[PDB]
């Protein structure tokens, strides 16, 4: 037991990271020679599909010195940085080497341009320990975050005096808020004149060509990841060059590595055409209507939210959602535990028509469980908690908020 | 003007990037078409040369999938943390995406393993707001960090109350310290009953398979990255399984991206055998011993500090300095500026053959600076300090200590 770590992987029964030993399009190969269809794809990083050709040979030619040089500036440096202006807007762009170091960096420019101490928070920003949960609810960490859990009510009260507030800081989730709910979000960080970043590291450039939220939160500052090089190791921030005048002081070794600047370059070409996110929309879309489908005729209380962008199963109990998973694991389709389901642009014909049949084949190995009581809200809330760590839109009063906090966390 | 970040490369005379399209073993070509021959090395992670076929070939095998995917687990994750293991000791290792994301996670968890909220600090460690300087010497900054400058009387005075004290933290330099000073840094921490970390993201695996300090500090928890991967975007960490437990809160979404694992898995396997680095030192002892001849031929006030593994131009001015680089550019010898110059195991014969009579050139061009007064102390703080952002080890007593450090923050 070697690794200090605690990697998010997929693991078997007893808790093991599966070893996958080869991948292709929407493809993987086991230790053991099974072959799966990917629904994980390094948690939505694989938006192309796994081995993209031309990413690939992308990374092949500046890995041989012909691209580029670790050393100093490349032309694909402009290339990345134009791409993404012109993608999410602002006025200045900054790279990084993962989600977590680039929303840390993100919030501490804006707690310094602002001279603010606050940073009030709604979903996963990564693992820096500067999101470790308070020791009080709803009360500042050590380092100054209070979270508000997606819950507009507690934001409110958070807001109250603005001048202690350097940044909202939220990551969006488009399963389980509403148009509505992030218009309220922009609403009452302007009245209260406190910026808004929008931590897209999941979202951004999946939904669209750019920001899922550029017209819902118009964010002072974006960050995006996992939408823009196919899975390599690059992260982005942007916005005004005020609030992130403080980024002057980023700098770091690896900075110029030639693979990483041309996977980004290559992939970033495509997410601007808009049509992987179309191909993805389009097949998750029609695995959904599939899905929906076979749960249903075979009286299974499962829910999907989302769409084919990300959904998410909701079983009404943890034992039929650790059963469906069970069954999953059985047939080759590799699903995100518990989480939200993102396939790639590889996902063609061919895939889908075999991950139909094979999700049929799930549905009948859940047979035990026809005919139980449907999904209610606990459950609703529990599945929406472990995708957003925070809770799902539904009419709420603070009775009700406040127990679910009780319970969830 | 696009970048919010002001990342470390060459520049020209305006303080513009140079822009290199393409690279070979020690050599680099501009945007221009003028060659160079690069001693900068991506400050040094460029420990095999660009374009090292070897690397090259497992980089992009990894990148068509054939190795592994990075939605998760594959056999290369084993390979190198057992390299790393074998190389560098401790218990357990993590893998990370930067040394600034390294050297932050180990101190972190070295200051919630002990319950102590001080960390006594020496030398670079990266971008991250948690180094910043404090107001004044000998305080605490914002994030609980004091420097003592690598002056030794100064950590005794910190030690004074080590029950403060979580970690010390000191990135080695091996031109401007003497082993002795490390025993003596080790014995002192020791006595003190507090932790020692060895930030050896510069140092680690460049000087000897292993980290460079093994024995000279035997530190607790060590940290390497330079060394790892031929400039590819890793580092890691090592160590005591107690104080490295709170790693276990670490994940990131790029974790299993099969590249980066190519390219550390192949470079270990390199740095394992002493070879590279035996290279490196010789090769660059052979243009030292040219550079010293060189100089004193042309009675130029330049001192060489270090060695073939990390050596440093300590001219007798500023004058001087900005001069010799100037020269070195107009051959086409690219110098780290002002900092530490690390070859290659690439600089063959040929490419030594040909940087030996470019610096001869150099010499020829500084002329107008022969006979000059001989270089004194003020110039080797100053020029040491630009490498160590602290003191090299030399006969003081406090005052003069205390004068140094006013002169130079
Ligand atoms: C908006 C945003 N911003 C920034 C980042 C960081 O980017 P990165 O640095 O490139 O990875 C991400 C990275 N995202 C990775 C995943 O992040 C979440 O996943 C988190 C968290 O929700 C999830 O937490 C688990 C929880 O849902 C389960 N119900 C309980 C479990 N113990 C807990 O585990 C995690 O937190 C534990 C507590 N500290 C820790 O001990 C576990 O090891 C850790 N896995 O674990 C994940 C990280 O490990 C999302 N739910 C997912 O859709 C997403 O794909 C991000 O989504
Ligand atoms: C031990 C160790 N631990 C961790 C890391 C972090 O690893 P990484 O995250 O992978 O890069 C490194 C990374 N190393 C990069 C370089 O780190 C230093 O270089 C630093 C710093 O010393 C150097 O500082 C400059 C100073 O030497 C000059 N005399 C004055 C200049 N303004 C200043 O510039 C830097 O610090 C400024 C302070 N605010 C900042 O404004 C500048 O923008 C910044 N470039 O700049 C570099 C980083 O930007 C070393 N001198 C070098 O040998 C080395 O190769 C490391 O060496």
């Amino acid at each position: 037991s070697l690794l200090a770590e605690f990697p998010t992987c997929p693991r078997d029964e007893k808790d093991r990271p599966r070893v996958f030993t080869a991948a292709s399009g929407a493809w993987l190969t086991d230790e053991s020679g099974f072959r799966w269809i990917d629904f994980d794809n390094a948690r939505g990083s694989i938006l192309l599909g796994h081995g993209d050709p031309v990413v690939a040979e992308a990374v092949a030619r500046a890995a041989t010195g012909a691209d580029g040089t670790a050393t100093g500036w490349s032309r694909r440096v402009d290339a990345v940085l134009e791409r993404l202006h012109a993608l999410c807007g602002g006025e200045v762009v900054g790279l990084f080497r993962s989600g977590t170091a680039a929303v840390r960096a993100a919030v501490l420019a804006v707690r310094e341009a602002t001279g603010r101490p606050l940073l009030l928070s709604a979903g996963y920003h990564g693992y820096d320990p500067m999101w470790y949960p308070s020791e009080a609810p709803l009360e500042p960490n050590a380092d100054g975050v209070v979270d508000f859990f997606f819950d507009l009510g507690l934001l409110r009260e958070l807001l109250r005096a603005p001048e202690r507030v350097a940044a909202v800081v939220v990551s969006p989730d488009h399963m389980h808020l509403s148009p509505g709910w992030y218009r309220e979000l922009r609403r009452l960080c302007s009245a209260a004149g406190v910026v808004l970043v929008a931590d897209e590291v999941k979202v951004g450039l999946r939904y669209a060509p750019g920001l899922s939220t550029a017209e819902l939160l118009a964010p002072d500052v974006w960050v995006v990841a996992k939408g823009m090089a196919n899975g390599h190791a690059v992260s982005a921030v942007g916005g005004s060059r005020r609030l992130l005048k403080p980024l002057k002081e980023v700098s770091f070794t690896s900075f110029f590595e030639p693979t990483i600047l041309a996977a980004a370059d290559a992939a970033l070409a495509r997410v601007a055409t808009g049509e992987p996110q179309r191909a993805v929309r389009e097949a998750g879309d029609r695995f959904l209507r599939h899905a929906r489908k076979a749960l249903d005729d075979a009286s299974l209380p499962v829910e999907i939210a989302g769409d084919g962008t990300f959904f998410q199963f909701v079983p009404a109990t943890e034992e039929l959602e650790e059963a469906l998973y069970g069954a999953a694991n059985a047939e080759g389709l590799l699903f995100y535990a518990g989480d939200n389901q993102g396939v790639s642009a590889a996902f063609d014909e061919a895939v889908l028509g075999e991950a139909e049949r094979r999700f049929a084949r799930v549905c009948e190995r859940l047979a035990p469980y026809a005919g139980g009581e449907p999904v209610g809200d606990a459950a609703r809330y529990r599945v929406a908690w472990n995708v957003m760590d925070g809770l799902r839109q539904a009419p709420r009063d603070r009775e009700e908020t406040t127990g679910l906090l009780a319970r969830l966390l």
